[PDB]
């Protein structure tokens, strides 16, 4: 029943999952000034040549593409991680306007969508474990700002119309997740948790400082889609960003000068 309504929405969550306000909670500001550079950081290593997309799924919340994790065919390594990280799907997060959309931000400012790809450690031998334990995933998360379209996103926006509603999925094979990335893989990352329900505290984040732009009638078809099932009243499917939390005891490191 967790939803992003007045009624059922970010302050509401607490009260099923408590740990709502626990000590490592997603997303953050990211205080651009106060990141600091580390030399420990090794190179981050982004290798999706393999990737074997499957699906795409509206899951009343947001979209998931889904992928064939059953080998390594997609994986994130290095930069904070130790071992190796495979990716199991991505979504986003979106706002009914362009000034907001984004769940981290930086030096307070929100842009209009944030990118997800989520990944699981293989170390724990599959997703329903890793998601259970502190190092257990790894995601990539992407800013979206409005200007000149994005081509590589333009197949997933137009099987939009085929997954209207909550439960609805289509077939969505061979998708090259590599066409979503900016140039720079620059990163800022922390330790996190999960930005929904269950909130669970396993995430190792890690934030391209380089936005991608994509195009308004892109994002327009975002947020055509519905948070309720076929033949309810209609809800539009915007603004399923959780706002920024507490930094508490954490600090969030740059991987660049
Ligand atoms: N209505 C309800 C509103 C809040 C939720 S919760 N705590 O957000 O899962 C559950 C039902
Ligand atoms: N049992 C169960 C149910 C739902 C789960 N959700 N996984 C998610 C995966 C990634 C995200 S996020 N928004 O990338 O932090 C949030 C949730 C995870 C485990
Ligand atoms: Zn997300």
């Amino acid at each position: 029943h967790w939803g992003y309504g007045k009624h059922n929405g970010p302050e509401h969550w607490h009260k099923d999952f408590p740990i709502a306000k626990g000590e490592r909670q997603s997303p953050v500001d990211i205080d651009t000034h106060t990141a600091k550079y580390d030399p420990s950081l090794k190179p981050l290593s982004v290798s999706y040549d393999q990737a074997t997309s499957l699906r795409i799924l509206n899951n009343g919340h947001a979209f998931n593409v889904e992928f064939d994790d059953s080998q390594d065919k997609a994986v994130l390594k290095g930069g904070p991680l130790d071992g190796t990280y495979r990716l199991i799907q991505f979504h986003f997060h979106w706002g009914s306007l362009d000034g907001q959309g984004s769940e981290h931000t930086v030096d307070k400012k929100k842009y209009a969508a944030e990118l997800h790809l989520v990944h699981w450690n293989t170390k724990y031998g599959d997703f329903c474990k890793a998601v259970q334990q502190p190092d257990g995933l790894a995601v990539l998360g992407i800013f979206l700002k409005v200007g000149s379209a994005k081509p590589g996103l333009q197949k997933v926006v137009d099987v939009l119309d085929s997954i209207k509603t909550k439960g609805k999925s289509a077939d969505f094979t061979n998708f090259d997740p590599r066409g979503l990335l900016p140039e720079s893989l620059d990163y800022w990352t922390y330790p996190g948790s999960l930005t929904t329900p269950p909130l669970l505290e396993s995430v190792t984040w890690i934030v391209l400082k380089e936005p991608i732009s994509v195009s308004s009638e892109q994002v327009l078809k975002f947020r055509k889609l519905n948070f309720n099932g076929e033949g309810e009243p209609e809800e539009l499917m915007v603004d399923n960003w959780r706002p920024a939390q507490p930094l508490k005891n954490r600090q969030i490191k740059a991987s660049f000068k």
